[PDB]
């Protein structure tokens, strides 16, 4: 059975793990555990109740590990405990993978040194401190490192993985059963095709967040570079 | 404040619901509502364990209503305490909506008599003996009613929702901070675009649950015939 582990944290942006858990749990022959620091309740951002399956002691050897992102990025950056998991896990996962910021929690763990890699639009800029070569691309491989960016990058490239690990026709089978095809009735999900009032909008509400972010970035930073 | 309810049933398909609660929760001045018979754990499907927050008799009078898909609705729509909260909530609600396999639900509460709705493409032959018009697009208004297709078709049609409870600036806003703008690596969503040898898979996996829904729909029927 094929392994697969999400991180959940509190104050995850739960859309980021549950999109791409409900198409994985769709699989044969997968079992997909929610992982903290011990089982039980984890409040995500907006209010929303998960419940975290398993410790990181009681792990299996995960084949795929994924990290979301959400508001709660900014403690897992200095959560040492976290941050050793996910090291351990990396060292022999099929694939490591993120949604959004959560490629900067995999940048505080060391992952990103030398790597090609996105985040969020308006985090994009602490990639680099962390190690990244920074890449405004909405999928990024490098090797066994997938990040991805927007709240169901984890969905699409889910299916992805899906194709790799059994075959295209087993990924397509999914697709169909899920009746999967999006269409957004608005095309304003990159700031190069919003408009520039909505992209003004975003970063001010953004800004008191980024600069907390690079504070915590630069002590992150500093750890690596020990 | 605009009241948003979620239906939250045992064995419903997660994503169908965290999908829009996640963007709608966005809004300001939003209270988001998971709906059972009472508060405390309900499991998906998946196994993914969600809680709800209030119960029937408990809730505030709703702005808009959405009833998610899944397997568990095959028991919601023989299910006279749900199908009357339903009913009592739609007659109010600004908007009444479904994802996927919810528009059952809805025409076992007798909602889409005489209305154009849409439904999973494996089910879609249950619409008509429950007094809906059919048809086969992936979103179809008719009045108040919004019901769509696909896992995220809530995603899609919250930001619709958005727009006309708010204005287009906030939808595109919302739109923006998740960086929404999907890009599925495979064109496999529908049974018109999909193989035809993945079409057959897909259709024999849903037989066995089509025929016992049959069996569902006819007793439903009768029930609005009375």
């Amino acid at each position: 059975a094929v392994q697969i582990g999400f991180l959940l944290f509190p104050e995850v942006q739960q859309l980021d793990l549950t999109g791409p858990h409900d198409v994985l749990a769709s699989l044969p022959d997968v079992q997909v555990h929610l992982i903290w620091k011990e089982p039980g309740p984890v409040v995500a951002s907006s209010g929303l109740v998960l419940q975290a399956t398993t410790s990181f002691a009681d792990c299996p050897p995960l084949d795929v590990i994924c990290i979301p992102g959400g508001t709660g990025v900014g403690a897992l950056m200095e959560d040492p405990q976290a941050l050793a998991f996910i090291r351990q896990q990396a060292a022999r996962a099929r694939y490591v993978t993120s949604v959004c910021t959560g490629s900067l929690v995999l940048g505080a763990a060391g992952l990103l040194q030398g790597k090609r890699a996105t985040t969020h639009w308006a985090y994009h800029e602490l990639l680099a401190p962390l190690g990244a070569i920074p890449v405004h691309e909405r999928v990024v491989r490098d090797g066994n490192l997938l990040t991805g960016t927007g709240i169901t990058a984890g969905i699409d490239f889910a299916l992805t993985l899906a194709a790799e690990l059994f075959d295209a026709a087993t990924a397509q089978r999914v697709q169909l059963q899920l009746e999967y095809a999006p269409a957004p009735p608005f095309n304003a999900g990159s700031p190069d095709t919003a408009p520039a009032s909505v992209v003004q909008q975003a970063r001010q509400r953004a800004a008191d967040s980024l600069h907390k972010r690079r504070e915590i970035t630069l002590r992150a930073a500093a750890r690596l570079a020990a």
